[PDB]
């Protein structure tokens, strides 16, 4: 088995729908990996597209520092192995579930960080005409020694001439991309990105149909617990404006003057 041959495994660090993780030390290198191990796509299904999505988006991106690398992908049996770059710092939605836990939070300067920090990212994947399609917070890792947020998971990335969506997250998700319209995509993901920022603030788990979702979409923005100024919580409004056409660009949220 080339995994492990290759790598030593280290310990299971997630487990879910989609397949478990595991952090491995690559014998060669002596470098520490994330490897994802899942079931071998059915051959000319959606998850075969979603692998394939993945495959193209990294070798479009190559490596970018805002981006989760990705090394190499392989099956063994019945089952798909991909490694890529260890993020020790783990998931966003695992550090906001910590955060709880300890009754720790981010305040405010951090959040401004990760806006733009994530929104780097999404501005190099935009400007290579692609778009991600499924931001949130179990998209977004963490790297530290302090502290790099990049962009994982590229299953739904496509192309924005000529796209072939597979919807994100329902929480996540603009209004425009649910009503089939695909012709500003990139809107879409500033639209994730804040709702996955307000996540991030402490509000409460976001909804995933009926009043509260349709409110969002209205441009509300949800509950946040701690005090932001005003000025950060309008452009965190802006961004699920629902014209998507008022929302920022990447490239515009970088050039902003509310982040650092
Ligand atoms: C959503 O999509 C994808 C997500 C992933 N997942 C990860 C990537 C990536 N990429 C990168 N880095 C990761 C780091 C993780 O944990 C770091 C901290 C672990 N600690 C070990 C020590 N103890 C004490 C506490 C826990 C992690 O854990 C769940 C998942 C990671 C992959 Cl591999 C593929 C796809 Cl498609
Ligand atoms: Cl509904």
């Amino acid at each position: 088995s080339r995994y492990t041959t290759e790598f030593h495994e280290l310990e299971k660090i997630g487990s879910g729908e989609f397949g478990s993780v595991f952090k491995c030390v690559k014998r060669l290198d002596g470098c520490i990996y994330a490897i994802k191990r899942s079931k071998k796509p059915l051959a000319g299904s959606v998850d075969e597209q979603n692998a394939l999505r993945e495959v193209y988006a990294h070798a479009v991106l190559g490596q970018h520092s805002h981006v989760v690398r990705y090394f190499s992908a392989w099956a063994e049996d019945d089952h798909m192995l991909i490694q890529n770059e260890y993020c020790n710092g783990g998931s966003l939605a695992d550090a906001i579930s910590e955060n709880y836990r300890i009754m720790s939070y981010f305040k405010e300067a951090e959040l401004k960080d990760l806006l733009l920090q994530v929104g780097r990212g999404l501005r190099y994947i935009h400007s290579m005409s692609l778009v991600h399609m499924d931001i949130k917070p179990s998209n977004i890792f963490i790297s530290r020694t302090k502290v790099m947020f990049k962009i994982g998971d590229l299953g739904h990335v496509t192309r924005i001439s000529s796209p072939q969506v597979e919807e994100g997250d329902s929480r996540f998700l603009a209004n425009e991309v649910l009503q089939e319209n695909y012709t500003h995509l990139p809107k879409a993901d500033i639209f994730a990105l804040a709702l996955t920022v307000v996540c991030a603030a402490g509000a409460e788990p976001l909804p995933r149909n009926g009043d509260q979702w349709h409110e969002i979409r209205q441009g509300r923005l949800p509950r946040i617990p701690q005090v932001l100024s005003q000025e950060f919580t309008e452009l965190l409004k802006v961004m699920i404006h629902p014209d998507p056409e008022r929302r920022p660009s990447a490239m515009a949220l970088v050039k902003h003057s509310v982040l650092l």
